[PDB]
């Protein structure tokens, strides 16, 4: 949904453009922590 609209993910972490929300980063981080995965594997 947000990926591609100022939102992109790398290997272990995600990053957004200036002025964009970090909600995807937070959610992907939480999912990574819960599952023991990586933000680059999670989508948003």
């Amino acid at each position: 949904k947000y990926y591609g609209n100022g939102v992109t993910c790398g290997k272990h972490s995600c990053s957004v453009d200036w002025g964009k929300a970090t909600t995807c980063i937070i959610n992907n981080g939480a999912l990574a922590w819960a599952t023991g995965g990586h933000q680059g594997n999670h989508k948003c």
